[PDB]
């Protein structure tokens, strides 16, 4: 679940924030939102940053249409596979 | 879960956005919100678009009172039936 969390966070942070000098915020922002996503959050007005209903209308640019797909695959893997692998674990 | 997701998304998008020329956004918007709904999101200030507490006071019009019902049935089917069909699957 932390390999799935960087599989999504490193592309999401690269695809969306491409003018990043080296920083420690590149250590949070590849781990931060993909962790809270597991716990009910979706950041719905940050998915599809080029949409009109965006809290991030400045993150729009080349390649940012990939992140709704990455995140779709992410949460499917988190909730529908890995969280139910915990539940199944805790049951048995 | 993707038949339930278009069973809700195609009516929700037709009942609410009825002046739609053909577009590729009719390929996202019938699949987009009903997927994030599965993962904690409800879009609470977009249900009942004619309510006062609406992020969508312009989507109000004839027939939009149907979507709180469609969505009620949707999530009942997603969470309370299909997500617990996954959990039950992953257990056994
Ligand atoms: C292989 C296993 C099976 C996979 C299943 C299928 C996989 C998914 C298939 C989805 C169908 C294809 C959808 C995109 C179509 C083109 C979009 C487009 O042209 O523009 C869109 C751009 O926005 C995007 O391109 C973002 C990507 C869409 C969301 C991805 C799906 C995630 C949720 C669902 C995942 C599961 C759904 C389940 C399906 C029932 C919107 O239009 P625009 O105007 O260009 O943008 C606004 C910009 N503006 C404000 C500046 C104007
Ligand atoms: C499934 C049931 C639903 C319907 C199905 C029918 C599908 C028909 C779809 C057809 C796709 C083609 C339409 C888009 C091209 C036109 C231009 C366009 O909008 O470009 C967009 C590129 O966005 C994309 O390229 C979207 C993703 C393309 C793949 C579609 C899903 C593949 C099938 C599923 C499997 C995939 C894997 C999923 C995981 C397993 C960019 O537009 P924007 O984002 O608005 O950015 C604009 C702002 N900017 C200029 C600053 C950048
Ligand atoms: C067979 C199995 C049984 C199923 C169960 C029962 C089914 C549900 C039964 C529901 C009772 C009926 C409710 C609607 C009553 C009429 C509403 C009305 O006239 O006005 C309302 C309009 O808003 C709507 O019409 C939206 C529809 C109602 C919400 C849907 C319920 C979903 C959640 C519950 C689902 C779980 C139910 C749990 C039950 C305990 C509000 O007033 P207004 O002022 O017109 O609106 C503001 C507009 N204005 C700003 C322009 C003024
Ligand atoms: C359960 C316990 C709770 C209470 C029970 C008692 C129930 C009493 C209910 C009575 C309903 C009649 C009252 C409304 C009629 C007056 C006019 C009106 O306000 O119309 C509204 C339409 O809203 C509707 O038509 C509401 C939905 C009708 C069905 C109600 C549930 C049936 C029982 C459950 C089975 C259903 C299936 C459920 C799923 C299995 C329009 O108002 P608006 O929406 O604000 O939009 C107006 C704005 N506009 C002009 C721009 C358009
Ligand atoms: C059965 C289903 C199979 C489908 C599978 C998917 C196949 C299709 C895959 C990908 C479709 C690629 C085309 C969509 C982008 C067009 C829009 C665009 O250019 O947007 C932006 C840039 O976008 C880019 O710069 C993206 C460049 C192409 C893709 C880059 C690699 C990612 C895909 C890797 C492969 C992933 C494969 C995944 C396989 C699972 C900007 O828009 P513009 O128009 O350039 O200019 C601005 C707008 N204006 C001019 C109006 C002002
Ligand atoms: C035991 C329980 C069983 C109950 C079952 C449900 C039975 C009840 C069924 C239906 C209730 C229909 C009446 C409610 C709407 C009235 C308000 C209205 O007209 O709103 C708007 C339009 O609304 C429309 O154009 C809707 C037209 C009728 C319904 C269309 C088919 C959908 C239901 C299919 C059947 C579903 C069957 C589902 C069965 C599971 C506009 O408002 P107005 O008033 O036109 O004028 C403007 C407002 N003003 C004048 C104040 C300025
Ligand atoms: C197996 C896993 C693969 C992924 C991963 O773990 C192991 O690989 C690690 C490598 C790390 C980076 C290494 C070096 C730096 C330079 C630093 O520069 C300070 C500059 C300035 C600040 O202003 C000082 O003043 C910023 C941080 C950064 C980019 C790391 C970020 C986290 C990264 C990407 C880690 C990531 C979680
Ligand atoms: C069994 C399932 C039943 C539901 C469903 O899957 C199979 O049936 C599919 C039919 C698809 C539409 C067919 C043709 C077009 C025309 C196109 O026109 C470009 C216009 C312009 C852009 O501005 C060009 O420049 C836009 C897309 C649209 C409306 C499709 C959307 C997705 C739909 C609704 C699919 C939906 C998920
Ligand atoms: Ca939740």
């Amino acid at each position: 679940m932390a390999l799935v969390l960087l599989s999504f966070g490193v592309p999401r942070k690269a695809i969306l924030y491409p003018h990043e000098e080296p920083s420690w915020s590149l250590a949070k922002d590849i781990v931060f939102h993909p962790y809270w996503m597991i716990f009910g959050e979706v950041y719905a007005y940050e998915i599809d940053v080029c949409a009109n209903d965006s809290t991030l209308p400045t993150i729009c640019g080349p390649g940012t249409w990939l992140t709704p797909f990455l995140q779709a695959v992410y949460l499917f893997v988190q909730y529908i596979i890995m969280v139910n692998l915990l539940i199944a674990f805790f049951n048995q």
